[PDB]
Parts: structure tokens; sequence; C-alpha cells
């Protein structure tokens, strides 16, 4: 009597695991006495954009391209008074596999034993 | 007598787990006393665009193309006063696979034993 | 006597699980005096925008293009006074499997014994 | 006596669980006393938009195509006073199996044993 | 009697764990005496952007490309008063696999016994 067992476990299995967690705290104000006085609150921001043909990737593929072209990002930045910006901009990018990828998983096991027993 | 097991378990099981928390948290303001003068308050803002023949990825292809062409964002720039962002600009982008992928998965376990006995 | 076993099991799932939470916490406000005295609040805010033969992709595909061609996003940008955002833009893009891809699952497994006995 | 067992299982199951929450908090004035006075309260936007032969993707195929071409977006721009914008924005995208894709699964198992027994 | 056992795993199980946190901490103010007097507050910023024939990547391909063409960020750049940033900008990029990867995993395990008894 003979036993041939071959348990064969291809396993493809990545994975990420986060505790994400942000808190604002503790923000205590008491007798706070104020006088103010701004008179002539007059700011000015002037933006131009002027673009001539723009290209990006005039070639062969880019697997991924996350990078741009000439363009133009503001984000908060003048803030006059009393701004508060708790946990104000999370980017999380989490990839597991990219772009552009060709997966090849073959599991075949093979097991054919030639037994002659006379 | 003989046995023949192959429990052959091709597995392909990715995947991310997150516990994600905001919390504002306390903000506590007692007998705030306050005289707030504030006239004339006249911000300027103007934003000018103008754009010729723009072109992206004029080429082959690309997988994944997150990035832009020349544009313009504009987020929170000028908060004048009392502006609070409390987990104001969250982004979460996961991505288990990405595009342009070729997967072939094969999973053809043989087990064919050429047995003679006698 | 013989048994022959072959639990061939061609398994694909990902998932993603996720806890997701938004307290916008407490805001506590006792005995609050004010005096408040704004006279001529005019904000001017002109946006311009003018386009002449814009393209994208102008080639072979794109497998998943979320970029853009030469555009405008204005959020948040300008607020005057007792502005609150909690919890205010949330973007989430959650993809198992992106854009133009091929799938080729070949779950075949194969079993055919040979045997002879006498 | 043989027994032959091919519990074959070719099982596509993706699947994603979210507990989604947003809880606005507690907010809390008492006794607040106020004396507001705000005369000409004059603001002004203006939008102008111009285009002319705008295209987009004309080329081949884009599998999923997200982006735009020149357009424009305002979101809560210029909120003036006591504006609260409570989980205001939530956009949520989950995509099991993009765009442009082909699937072809082919679960089929063979057993033919070829048996002789004399 | 012989047994053959060949318990074959093949494993790719690559994996991040984070326990990420932000606290805000606690800041307190008691008996906060203030007379602040800020005539003619008239901030001036001007940004100007030009392009001609920009390009990138006009070549092969380019597995991963985060960087950019001639591009612009301005981020909290010019913040008046009072003005807070907690936890304010977080970016986080995990990525198991990047672009453009080929990944062959081949398990194919073998056991083919010629056993001759007799
Ligand atoms: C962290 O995650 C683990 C499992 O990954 C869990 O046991 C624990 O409760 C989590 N803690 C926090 C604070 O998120
Ligand atoms: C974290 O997630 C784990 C399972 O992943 C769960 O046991 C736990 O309760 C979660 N905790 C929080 C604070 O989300
Ligand atoms: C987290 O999710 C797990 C299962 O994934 C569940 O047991 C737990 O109650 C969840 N907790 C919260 C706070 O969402
Ligand atoms: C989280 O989801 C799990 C199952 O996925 C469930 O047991 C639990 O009650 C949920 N909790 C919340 C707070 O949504
Ligand atoms: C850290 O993560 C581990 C598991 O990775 C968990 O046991 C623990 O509770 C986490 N602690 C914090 C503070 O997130």
């Amino acid at each position: 009597s003979f036993e041939l067992t071959q348990p064969s476990s291809v396993s493809v299995s990545p994975g990420q695991t986060a505790n994400i967690t942000c808190s604002g705290g503790y923000l205590g104000e008491t007798y706070r006495s104020w006088y103010q006085q701004k008179p002539g609150q007059s700011p000015v921001l002037v933006i131009y954009q002027s673009s001539k043909r723009p290209s990006g990737i005039p070639g062969r593929f880019s697997g991924s391209n996350s990078g741009n072209t000439a363009t133009l990002t503001i984000s908060g930045t003048q803030p006059l008074d009393e701004a508060d910006y708790f946990c104000q901009a999370w980017d999380f990018t989490s990839v597991v596999f990219g772009g552009g990828t060709k997966l090849t998983v073959l599991g075949q096991p093979k097991a054919a034993p030639s037994v002659t027993l006379f």
C-alpha cells in the first residue's frame, strides 16, 4: 500500500492593512477679550495662464503616468485670518499591482507514477 | 490499496483592510467677549485662462494616466475669516490591479498514473 | 481499492474591507458676547476662460484616463466668514481591476488514469 | 472498488464590504448675544466661457475616460456668512471590473479514466 | 508500504502593516487680552505662466513616471494671520509592485516515481 499526496498550493495574496487615525485635539479658549479693528482689507490675487501647443507622452506607451504636462496647482495659499486646517488634505494612493503589467501564473502540478508491480 | 490526492489550490486573493477615522476634536469657547470692526472688506481675485492647440498622449497607449495636460486647480486659497476645515479633503485611491494588464491564470493540475499491476 | 481525489479550487476573490468614519466633534460656545460692524463688504471675483482647438488622447487608446485636458476646478476658494467645512469633500475611488484588461482564467484539471489490472 | 472525485470549483467572487459613517457632531451655543451691522453687502461674480472647436479622444478607443476636455467646475467657492457644510460632497466610485475588458473563464474539468480490468 | 508527500507551497504575499496617528495636541488660552489694530492690509500676489511646445517622455516608454514637465505647485505660501495647519498635508504612496512589471510564477511540482516491485 502506497499513498501519493501533493497538496500544491499556489497562493498570490498581497495585501496592505492600515489603522489610520486623525484627532483634531482639544482647543480651549476661556475668558478671551478682544478688540479687532481692520479697516480696508483689500487683498489682490491675479493668476494668468497661457499655453500654446502643449504635449505629453508623444511617443511610445508610458506604463503609469501620474506626472503632468505644464499645469498649475493652488492650495491654501492666502488664508488671511483665523484659518484652521485640521487633517485638511490627505492623499493616499495604495497600489498592489501597477499599470502595464503581465501576470502569467501557471500552477499545473504533475503526478503520473509509472508503477508496475508484478 | 493506494490513494492519490492532489488538493491543488490556485488562489489569487489580494485585499486591503483599512480602519479609517477622523475626529474633529473638542472646541470649547467660554465667556468670549469681542468687538470686531471691519469696514470696506473688498477682496479681488482675477483668474484668466487661455489655451491654444493643447494635447495629451498623442502617441501610443498610456496604461494608466492620472496626470493631466495644462490644467488649473484652485482649492481653499483665500479664506478670509473664521474658516474651519476639518478632514476637509480626503482623496483615497486604492487599486488592486492597474490598467492595461493581462492576467493569464492557468491552474490545470494533471494526475494520470500509468499503473499496471499483474 | 484505490481513491483518486483532485479537489481543484481555482479561486479569484480580491476584496477591500473598510471601516470609514467621520465625527464632527463637539463645538461648545457659552456666553459669547459680540459686536460686529462690517459695512461695505464688496468682494469681486472674475473668472475668464477661452479655448481654441483643444485635444486629448488624439492617438492610440489610453487604458484608463482620469487626467484631463485644459480644465479649471474651483473649490472652497473664497469663504468670507464663519464658514465651516467638516468632512466636506471625500473622494474615494476603489478599483479592483482597471480598464483595458484581459483576464483569461483556465481551470481545467485533468485526471485520466490509464489503469490496467490483470 | 475505486472512487474518482473531482469537486472542481471555479469561483470568481470579488467584493468590497464597507461600513461608512458620517456624524455631524454636537454643536452647542448658549447665551449668545450678538449685534451684527452689515450694510451694503454687494458681492460680484462674473464667469465667462468661450470655446472653439474643442475635441476629446479623436483617435482610437479609450477604455475608461473620466477625464474631461476643457470644462469648468465651481463648488462652494464664495460662501459669505454662517455657511456650514457637513459631509457635504461625498463622491464614491467603486468598480470591480473596468471598461474595455474581455473575460474568458473556461472551467472544463476532464476525467476520462481508461480503465481495463480483466 | 511507502508514502510520498510533497506539500509544495508557492506563496507570494508581500504586505505592509501601518499604525498611523495624528494628534493635534492640547491648545489652551486663558485670560487673553488683546488690542489689534491693522488698517490697510493689502497683500499683492501675481502669478504668470507662459509655455510653448512643452513635452515629456517623447521617446520610449517610462515604467513609472511621477515626475512632471514644467509645472508649478503653490501650497500654504502666504498665510497672514492666525493660520494653523495641523497634519495638513499627508501624502502616502505605498506600492507593492510598480509599473511595467512582468511576473511569471510557475509552481509546477513534479513527482512521478518509476517504481517496479516484483
Ligand atoms: C489596528 O489594527 C489591528 C488589526 O490590524 C486591530 O487589532 C486594532 O484594533 C487596530 N487599532 C487601531 C487603533 O486602529
Ligand atoms: C480595526 O479593524 C479590525 C479588523 O481589521 C477590527 O477588529 C477593529 O475593531 C477595527 N478598529 C477600528 C478602531 O476601526
Ligand atoms: C471594523 O470592521 C470590522 C470587520 O471588518 C468589524 O468587526 C468592526 O466592528 C468594524 N468597526 C468599526 C468601528 O467600523
Ligand atoms: C461593520 O461591518 C461589519 C461587517 O462587515 C458589521 O459586523 C459591523 O456591525 C459594522 N459596523 C459598523 C459600525 O458599521
Ligand atoms: C498597532 O498595530 C498592531 C498590529 O499591527 C496592533 O496590535 C496595535 O493595536 C496597533 N496600535 C496602534 C496604536 O495603532
